[PDB]
């Protein structure tokens, strides 16, 4: 197993998200979100909500137990790691974004790193508040790289379709999402 730079994403797009159109744009969605489901799906926070932002950036927050906090080695944070290195998810959407930032919350503290250009850090995993002990979760904003993709736009309706059926299978998790271009939202939430 050979491990690679975000580099190695940005010069072979295609490989790891089929394309680079719409399709390719919006397979970037499911990577962030599958992570959030997949938190919910071990039983960690009832609700997802994805807000696609005015500047055409995107937002994924779950209340799920956090990223790892942590240290790796050489002082570098496991978060960072899982951001900027290629095990062949996470990094795959940080290499073709033109930034990204995600947010941790656990153990009464707010820590924030922010990646551009490829996925460069240009922070450390900083605390950059405090919260209350109980409230855990993860979030995610990325801008995808107009200089990749040939459609940067967003389509709410292909969203909400993901996430209603994302739902659906989930059950008990409250799915939402949020247009800040047009004002448009919508919840998917599913008994059994
Ligand atoms: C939106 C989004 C994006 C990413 C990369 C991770 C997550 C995420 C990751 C997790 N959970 C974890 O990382 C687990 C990993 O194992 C220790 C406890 O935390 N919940 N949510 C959510």
């Amino acid at each position: 197993q050979v491990l690679e730079g975000l580099d190695a994403v940005r010069k072979r797009p295609g490989m790891y998200i089929g394309s680079t159109d719409g399709a390719g744009l919006h397979h970037l969605v499911w990577e962030i979100v599958d992570n959030a489901v997949d938190e919910a799906l071990s039983g960690f926070g009832d609700r997802i909500d994805v807000t696609i932002n005015k500047d055409g950036s995107l937002t994924v927050q779950d209340h799920g137990r956090g990223m790892p906090t942590g240290m790796h080695a050489m002082g570098i944070p496991t978060v960072e790691v899982i951001f900027t290195i290629l095990h062949a998810g996470s990094s795959v959407v940080n290499a073709l974004s033109s930034w990204l930032e995600v947010e941790i919350t656990r153990d009464g503290a707010v820590y924030k790193q922010r990646f551009e250009n490829g996925g460069k850090p240009v922070t450390t995993l900083k605390k950059i508040g405090t919260a209350l002990k109980s409230k855990t979760g993860t979030k995610v904003t990325f801008m995808p790289d107009a200089t990749i993709f040939s459609t940067t736009d967003f389509k709410y309706n292909t969203i909400s379709e993901r996430l209603n059926e994302s739902a659906f299978l989930l059950k008990n998790v409250t799915l939402s999402l949020t247009d800040k271009r047009t004002d448009e939202a919508i919840e998917f939430h599913y008994e059994n």
